[PDB]
Formats: C-alpha cells, structure tokens, sequence
C-alpha cells in the first residue's frame, strides 16, 4: 500500500519539466506513473512546481473541499499544470489521454504531521 502522501506526489508531481512536453504528454505519463494499470483513471491533472512549492500550498488559502471536507487548500499564485483526460478512442487497456496546459492555482486535501497533500480537489 502506498502512503497518502507518496500518492499523491506519485499521480500529480511532475517537477522535471516546466510545463507539458507535447501533445503525446499525458499518454507517456498516466502510463508511466501506473494510472492505466488497473483501468484508465479517466481524469488526471499534474502539477509543474517544485515538490516544495506543492506543499506549501497546504499552509495557504483555506477553502472548502467539493466534497464539503474543510481541510482543501488553494494556492495563492497561478501554477504550471496539465490536465489528463480519457479522450473518445480511449479503450482499457489501450488507454488515451487529452493533453491541456494552463496555468492555473491548485486546490488540495491535506493531512499528516508533516501536513502534506493528499489529494487533488481542482484547480481554478
């Protein structure tokens, strides 16, 4: 089992590039980071921030989460993220993903000592 923390940092940190590489970006990294193992996760956004500036969004903007839990988190500046989504020719296992960069804040669940993210709630 994974830790929530490893998780998260597993399905939504990618701090090597500064913003996605190409249109064929989602397809290499849902596959790489084993979110097409079991099925296609259908919806996947992935951050382009240091792992440091990620989770000092958990000591940010206090904010509802969709859910209702009140433990989200907004960023307060915009980020480098890229959106993941199934796309219509998208067949498990044969899984296919839409690719869409923004620059947008985050929203995040967080949990623990250290108190770290544990959950991508949207970005606005």
């Amino acid at each position: 089992k994974e830790t929530a923390a490893a998780k998260f940092e597993r399905q939504h940190m990618d701090s090597s590039t500064s913003a996605a590489s190409s249109s064929n970006y989602c397809n290499q990294m849902m596959k790489s980071r084993n979110l097409t193992k079991d099925r296609c996760k259908p919806v996947n956004t992935f951050v382009h921030e240091s792992l440091a500036d990620v989770q000092a969004v958990c000591s940010q903007k206090n904010v509802a989460c969709k859910n209702g839990q009140t433990n989200c988190y907004q960023s307060y500046s915009t980020m480098s993220i890229t959106d993941c989504r199934e796309t219509g020719s998208s067949k498990y296992p044969n899984c296919a993903y839409k690719t869409t960069q923004a620059n947008k804040h985050i929203i995040v669940a967080c949990e623990g000592n250290p108190y770290v993210p544990v959950h991508f709630d949207a970005s606005v």
